[PDB]
Formats: structure tokens, sequence, C-alpha cells
């Protein structure tokens, strides 16, 4: 059940482990959480960020919930 | 400030509106909220969507009350 996720517009990645990915973005931080989850691609100029995994969650902006 | 999200593991496109498009994916429905949004790629065999415009939440997985039912 592996999905793979991208998205422009981040501006930087704030934490990332196997459970949980946060990242920076327009409006404030989305959070991503489930398990095995990992970062296949960042590119800070582009803003691109794709991550991969299984997703329980996905929250943003983060600070709303 | 226009965003690009793409996601896999979608089976099903529950509605759209360029200010909320409501996707059905493998733990229940994501909820994509802002403006002037579109959907730019969606192919069911691959389980792919393409997303495009100014994002203001996402919320997943949505409450069952807030589907469109």
């Amino acid at each position: 059940n592996r999905q793979f996720l991208s998205l422009t517009g981040v501006s930087k990645v704030q934490s990332f482990d196997p459970k949980e990915i946060l990242l920076e973005t327009i409006q404030g931080v989305l959070s991503i959480k489930g398990e095995k989850l990992g970062i296949k691609h960042l590119d800070l100029k582009a803003g691109q960020v794709e991550v991969e995994g299984l997703i329980d969650a996905l929250v943003y902006p983060l600070e709303h919930h």
C-alpha cells in the first residue's frame, strides 16, 4: 500500500523520520504521518519535494489542528 | 503561490470544485481546499492524480460527515 506524494511550494523540511515528515510551505506546516516514510527527492530551488511510504494522515496547516 | 500536488493510490474523485477536491484513497478521503484548484491528471489504472492551484488546507482522513454523499 505504498504511496508516492509530490508537492511544490515547499520552503523547508522541518524534520523527517520514517513515522513523520514535517514540511514548511505557504500557509504553514504540513504533517505527513505513517510508517516506512522516506524522502525520495528534494529541490528547494524549485520548492519541490517527493515522499514515499505508508501514509496514515496528512494535516495542513498543522497549526489549525 | 500556485502549487502542484500529485498522489498515487487514488481510487476515485468523489467531487471537484475550484475550491475543494475530495479524493478517495487508501485510508479514506483526502480533502484539498483552496482556490483556483484544478485536476490536471487522473489515471485510475495507475491510481495517479495530479492537482494544481492555491492550496489552503489538506485533511486526511476526512471526517465521514464531510464526504460528498
